[PDB]
């Protein structure tokens, strides 16, 4: 047994349960969870200049351009709360963001420890998103987000192939939590 100070990526399509498990893992491991969707939504609700520009992209299910997202994650990781590890939820979502992340962490003398892919069939995703009812959880937006995932984000499974663990993310919250912990060796 080696300690809990880890840097974990959760990768997976919209609805895979990433936000859900990131909160549970953050509590268990004693490290913050960081959601790029959450940070954009806060910017939007405080009406920042970033919020104003990001909203067109969030509303449509598109990714916010990478220059804005990379800068935002770089800034968040400057918080001393993230100094002994973190769980990232929804970033990186493209190979460009993965290379940008590598640079950010290298500057700070560290790197990613583990990468968990939340594997969930599309039928399950749809039922979950329809039950969630967030603003972007509509049929046309969900379709776009799925294409976004396939086109931009799914290539990360190959990029992180050496660190990747796939989790059967269909089951109870407790079931999936235990599976994610086994994947982390915890
Ligand atoms: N194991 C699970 N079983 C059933 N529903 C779940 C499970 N995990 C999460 N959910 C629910 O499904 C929806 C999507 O979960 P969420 O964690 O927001 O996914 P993501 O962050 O991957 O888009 C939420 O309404 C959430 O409460
Ligand atoms: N890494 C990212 N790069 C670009 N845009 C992002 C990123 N993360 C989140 N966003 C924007 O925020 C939206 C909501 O993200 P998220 O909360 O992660 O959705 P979900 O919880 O369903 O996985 C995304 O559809 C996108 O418009
Ligand atoms: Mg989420």
């Amino acid at each position: 047994p080696r300690g809990s100070h880890m840097r974990v990526l959760l990768l997976g399509p919209p609805g895979a349960g990433k936000g859900t498990q990131a909160v549970k893992l953050a509590e268990k491991l004693g490290i913050p969870q960081i959601s790029t969707g959450e940070l954009f939504r806060r910017n939007i609700e405080e009406g920042t200049k970033l919020g104003v520009e990001a909203k067109r992209y969030l509303d449509a299910g598109d990714l916010v351009p990478s220059d804005l997202t990379n800068e935002l994650v770089d800034d968040r990781l400057n918080n001393p709360d993230a100094a002994n590890g973190f769980i990232l939820d929804g970033y990186p979502r493209s190979v460009e963001q993965a290379k940008a992340l590598h640079e950010m962490l290298e500057r700070r003398g560290t790197d990613i420890d583990a990468v968990l892919e939340f594997r969930v069939s599309e039928e399950v995703l749809l039922e979950r998103l329809k039950g969630r009812g967030r603003a972007d959880d509509t049929d046309d937006v969900i379709l776009n987000r799925m294409k976004v995932y396939r086109d931009e984000t799914a290539p990360l499974l190959e990029y992180y192939r050496d660190q990747l663990k796939t989790v059967d993310a269909v089951g109870t919250m407790d079931e999936v939590f235990a599976r994610a912990l086994r994947a982390l060796g915890k």
